């Protein structure tokens, strides 16, 4: 026989059924998630947000930090 | 492609190693993927979260769970 050793892209029976409809899943998974990443990433791009960066309206300064310094260390420097 | 079950004497690859670093690459890949859309869904589209806190994950979802006796659904309306 030398069609199943053929037709592994059918299903490459030879490893497992479950971890190879696990990578085929994964790579299905990952590309329905690479597409809709890159059609959010690409819909965030331009305007859809409630402007914050530089591009639409600069705001939101400092990143998530307090007003004060309360940090543990008398002399770890 | 065909190829690694050719050298395979000089070492004899194909073992569980080959689909561990395929399952593992593919949900190392799919796990930034999902890191990325997270982020992207939720900065694009911040409104799918407020259910809790607003800083977590966007989705958890509910089976036939006890509300508050009143008319609304606890915190809402």
């Amino acid at each position: 026989m030398d069609l199943v050793k053929n037709h592994l892209m059918y299903a490459v029976r030879e490893e497992v059924e479950i971890l190879k409809e696990q990578i085929r899943e994964l790579v299905e998974k990952n590309s329905q998630l690479e597409r809709e990443n890159t059609l959010l990433k690409t819909l965030a791009s331009p305007e859809q947000l409630e402007k914050f960066q530089s591009r639409l309206s600069p705001e939101e300064p400092a990143p998530e930090t307090p007003e004060a310094p309360e940090a543990p260390g008398g002399s770890a420097v």
